[PDB]
RNA sequence: CCUUGUUGCUGUGAAGGCUGGCGAAAGCCAGCUGGAGGCGGCAAGCCGUAUUGAUCUGCAAAUCAUUGGCGUAAGCAGGGUA
RNA sequence: UGAACUCAUUGUGACAAGGGGAAUCUGACUGUUUAGUAAAAACAUAGCUUCAUGAAGAGAGAUGAAGUGAGUUCUGCCCGGU
RNA sequence: CUAUUUAGACGUAGACGGGUACGGGGGAUUAGGGUUUGAUUCCGGAGAGGGAGCCUGAGAGACGGCUACCAGGUCCAAGGACAGCAGCAGGCGCGAAAAUUACCGAAGCCUCCAAGAGGGCGGUAGUGAAGAGACGUGAAAACAAGUGUGUGUAAAAACCACAUGAGUAACUGGAGGUCAAGGCUGGUGCCAGCAUCCGCGGUAAUACCAGCUCCAGGAGUGUCUAUGAUGAUUGCUGCGAUUAAAAGGUCCGUAGUCGAAGAACAGUACUUGUUUGUAAUGUGGCUUAUCGAGAGCCGAAUAGAACGAGAAGAGUUCAGAGUAAGGAGCGAAGGAGGGCUAGAUUAUUGAGCAGCGAGAGGUGAAAUUUGAUGACCUGCUUAGGAGUAACAGAGGCGAAAGCGCUAGUCAAGAACGAAUCCGAUGAUCAAGGACGUAGGCUGGAGGAUCGAAGACGAUUAGAGACCGUAGUAGUUCCAGCAGUAAACGAUGCCUACGCUGUUGUGGUUAUGAGCACGGCAGAAGAGAAAUCUAGUAGGGCUUUGGGGAGAGUACGCGCGCAAGCGAUAAAUUUAAAGGAAAUUGACGGAAGAACACCACAAGGAGUGGAGUGUGCGGCUUAAUUUGACUCAACGCGGGACAGCUUACCAUACCCGAUGGCCGUGUGAGCGUAGUACGCGAUAGGUCAGAGAGUGGUGCAUGGCCGUUAACGACGAGUGGGGUGACCUUUGGGUUAAGUCCGCGAAGUAGUGAGAUCCCUAGGAUACGAAAGUUAUCGACAGGUGUUAAAAACACAGGAAGGAAGGGGCAAGAACAGGUCAGUGAUGCCCUUAGAUGGUAUGGGCUGCACGCGCACUACAGUGGUCACAGCAGAAACAAAUAGAAGUAAAUGUGAUCGAGAGGGAAUGAGCACUGUAAUGUGCACAGGAACGAGGAAUUGCUAGUAAUCGUUAUCUCAUUAAGAAGCGAUGAAUGUGUCCCUGUUCUUUGUACACACCGCCCGUCGUUAUCGAAGAUGGAACCAGGUGCGAACAAGUGAAAGCGAGUGAGUGCAGGGUUCUAGAUCUGAUACAAGUCGUAACAAGGCAGCUGUAGGAGAACCUGUAGCUGGAUCA
């Protein structure tokens, strides 16, 4: 029974190339671990609920 | 059908037997002894495959040479008888 | 059965004396046949199967008639015609 | 190595052959016990393209020495010459795979005749994210990498010191679960892709493709491939074998592994001391480079060996010792244990003869078939070959397979009783040996019954099968071969420790009990449960399993006359497997209780047959619009259609939210006796986008209905049992109803029923003066009779008597039940000015060969006709001279008619009514069809019921009832039961179904792919041997010429051993979305299934014979 190969890369054609934005350098090494420490302050209590990244 | 004549040399090695080993048994393995067979190679013989050889006014109204098949046997043969 | 020495082509010295292997068709084997153009795959053979008979100087492990062809393995279906 | 003598040496504790390998010190992982690796700094071995010979030397069978062959090369003047990077750089190939044709009088060492010469050995840098350390990428005031001097070195660079500038510096994998972190926004619509595994995507994708935010590790992070761990899934520590994979059919037996008490003895294992035995690595430490890897120094150490010591266990011996270890023997007794000899009561067939005179046989029902040549049945005679009924059992015997009549005979064994004898003789078992139901095979004997194959008769779409008739090999015996079973208690053999009650068999007994071999019922433990040959446990020895498939199959080998059997692989494929047991449903062609005139039995009236009225299918037509199909479609869709209804056909006529763009008072359109007159923007073409439809899909829905069912079921706490899915427990009586009464590991409250309305029947003491109306009352099985309780009848009184009668309301769960043509209830698809939207005039829905469902008049006399009376539920009625809607009718009295004067179908010329229109209805006169009580079947109905008779100021309705829904008149007949039919509920029952029987599933045939076997004829390569021939070198002998043992490279010719590969054709397996033919299995799956063996067959499979329950029976 039939078969083709007419539909290779279909949704790559398709879908509308978006450009990247612009942002800064991000910190790296142990100015990353104190950037991140005082965000979480909340998590370090055992009690009360933190979340990361929530869309509402 | 009755009465007779005619088996020399060699190979292979069945049945039966004796020793030695192995095995709990049953019975297995060696070496030797024995000498069966419309069994092998030949002789005397009996036959007739090839050369489509010789001969074809023949040696001969069926022979000759070399080459072949069987040869311890439903083998070959004289006389008497049907 | 060994060993040594020896020979100018080497030694079953003349005579006598197997060529061998791989496959296929066919008949089991030894045996028989067209005297005088055919030796064969043809005939025979052991084994297998069928048939008829209580008659005998013979008495069913008998006496005659046919077909197939040793052994192994198989031998299906049809009694309308003759 | 050679001469003569002796036959040895080595093997199941694995010889010999083949395959594979540099060996250790050490490395990786690791709680422990282990599993894997080692070309690779140290030690020892071998090699220098492949083989072989050799001179020199203290030392080489040397290759940066020589000589010859074989395979390859280089230069030439063609005559000859040279050469070997598994040294250091470097090049080409091969691969998925690995650096500079660099500097060196310095460090560590080696070489010479040396106050010096040589060394790609060694050191120094360059190159590369194989590995391992320490740190940058900012701070809150103030931060690498640069540069210059000095150092450093053999010379350098880097490193470090001081001094100058300054302000540079993150990516890889992810975000549905495992597994840390988004239902964010836009594309795509089972596509494109993602995903180790599970799974995503069919237009509402937190999983694809992207944007944006988060997460993890970070100068690093992802992937592929080997291995260690995960893993008690290789089990010494430490798994399993009743049913999941797994105990050999039973014995004997060698090698092997394992083996009393008592008294003594000896030191080789065993354990331990002292001494040896380890550079690096590793282990326990300390000291110096800024720190940390690194470097330097210290201490102890494995296995292996030398010499002493201790004697528990192991070992050796002994007999004034004699196992609930074994063998020999004695006494009395028991048993379908085995071989042989001689007998037996019946039965089934066959023949003979006698009696009798028509059928016998076989089945669910029948046909083949046999009988007047006398069957069948009943007598008497006989001839054979099998078998041992009932007694006969959770009884006995045997190693298992197996063994059942009675006597006699011949060997051996088990158990029991007891002061017999010997003394470790024993347990288990590769190899080897003996037995083994049935079916089968080789030869003989025989042949009653039964019966594979083969042949018929039926049944079926087809039966080749199941059933019946018949019939052969086999089924029996003797002498052998074979070697399998669901050969199963699916539970190896010895030996232990272990609770109670009961019942057997054989001996013995202080009569209390024991010993051997059993059955049964609990308990406690155990186990995933079901259950327990399964409890406790490092006792000994053998067999044996490691996810499904392919496969108990291929090749080789051993046995067999054959049939075959024993033993046993790879390639390939796949996420689970009709894997195990237990729980809830759905289903069955099961079993057991119940119940009911919409079930039946015993009783009434009909339907099915005629004509007509009406609905349904079929056909016709321009159109005859359409839903619904077992109960639970068919006078049903309130479906009595002239118009309307009306969805269909013919002709004709009529009709548009908004927004953008394009035009307009010089007129964008409209009215008309329509073209010249009247009115004017209002309402104008095209793209988007809205808002009709009796158009489609009820398998996209809501609501409402119908049906299960008018049935007894049905949720909550707390409590008991089970690991849990789950059950609340023994099913005995009653009602319409888990409605109730008993009893319980259960107990307490609720829904549903019931109770709770309304109508109909009786009732003033109330109200009225009109004469009726309404009523909180009245009935409870109360009374009597029936001797547990709960109910019950039958009487009696009573207006009403066992739910007073009749309605009405009315659990949970369900169904792909009906309706989109009821709905401004509704998703999605379709049409939409030449409409699938409205209207009008007509035509159809009403057509007519024909099959069906439900009604109406009938078939007369228990009638027809004439007159006259007279009565309902209650109360409604211009007039009418033949006649043209209305206040009962059956019925009561008198006449009449007399067995087609019953009956009114098709049809004629008329006379009126309703209506917009007759085609519809009424009236008068004719006319006068079938039908003379209905085949197979089939429907309701228990009392003011059924049937009869009219009537509707009820519904449809201008006019049309032969339809429903009421209402009254006249008024019966039969049981008082049952589970047989027909159904419906509950409890036990089986399952491979859960998507739930419309389920699930087996095998041929045809088409594709992919991997493997065989096969006439064949190819490589690569090893060792056997024969030829023989280059180089050569001891010895010779003045010399020569001659030449021996060591041998290469190469002839035959063979073998290995590994690959070709091959016409045949034959397996696996995947085939769904192709063709059947339906074999799972329910008693429609003939219960399965194992062995033997025939047969399109194919699953079918048939004989023995076995098993994993069965549909613990009886």
């Amino acid at each position: 029974k039939a078969i083709s190969l007419n539909k290779a890369g279909k949704v790559r054609g398709q879908t509308p190339k978006v450009e990247k934005s612009e942002k800064e350098k991000a910190l790296t090494g142990r100015a990353a671990w104190r950037a991140k420490f005082k965000r979480r302050q909340e998590l370090f209590t055992g009690v009360g609920k933190f979340k990361f990244n929530k869309q509402g």
